[PDB]
């Protein structure tokens, strides 16, 4: 995929935003921003020009599954490729999540091997 496509980091702890940030520029991706919940995301969103977003589950103010509805729904994003990387591992998150439109689904704690598969699986499915 393009090496300069533009990916939105969204998890409340910093730790987290760092660890993917860093896997991705591993993997040759440097163009990356961060986010710390959903509301926050959706302000950045509007800037224009993001072409991935991947998303934490548990965050305050708007968690990741209403970010994901929300993105779903807005003609102006409606397509955008979104993974929620998550320490939520049940049956019933991983259920819920693609049912409202999630592109994958990564549980935490995760390797950078899996990610690269991950988003090349997502890659190949949407054509990028
Ligand atoms: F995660 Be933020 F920096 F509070
Ligand atoms: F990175 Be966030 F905006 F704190
Ligand atoms: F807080 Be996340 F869902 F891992
Ligand atoms: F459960 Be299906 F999406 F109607
Ligand atoms: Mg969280």
């Amino acid at each position: 995929a393009d090496k300069e496509l533009k990916f939105l980091v969204v998890d409340d702890f910093s730790t987290m935003r760092r660890i993917v940030r860093n896997l991705l520029k591993e993997l040759g991706f440097n163009n990356v921003e961060e986010a710390e919940d959903g509301v926050d995301a959706l302000n950045k969103l509007q800037a224009g020009g993001y072409g991935f977003v991947i998303s934490d589950w548990n965050m305050p103010n708007m968690d990741g599954l209403e970010l994901l509805k929300t993105i779903r729904a807005d003609g102006a994003m409606s397509a955008l490729p979104v993974l929620m990387v998550t320490v939520e591992a049940k049956k019933e998150n991983i259920i819920a999540a693609a049912q409202a439109g999630a592109s994958g689904y990564v549980v935490k704690p995760f390797t950078a091997a899996t990610l690269e598969e991950k988003l090349n699986k997502i890659f190949e499915k949407l054509g990028m």
